[PDB]
């Protein structure tokens, strides 16, 4: 998902997204992504998983 968002950003000539991670309540990981003043979260058992989930969510918000 992250690659798709970064590619999207390139094609649309906008800034790249930034990410931040916090411990999840269930012992997993929660990721926040910020781009063009849009926020989205992702929830998974790893930073990898959460990062892509967050990227996917924010991508839809901006792209669609």
């Amino acid at each position: 998902a992250v690659s798709a968002l970064q590619e999207f950003c390139a094609r649309t000539q906008i800034n790249l997204p930034t990410y931040s991670f916090i411990p999840g309540e269930d012992g997993g990981y929660v990721c926040k992504v910020e781009l063009l003043e849009i926020e989205a979260l992702g929830n998974g058992r790893s930073k990898r998983d959460a990062k892509h989930l967050a990227a996917s969510n924010i991508l839809r918000k901006i792209q669609l």
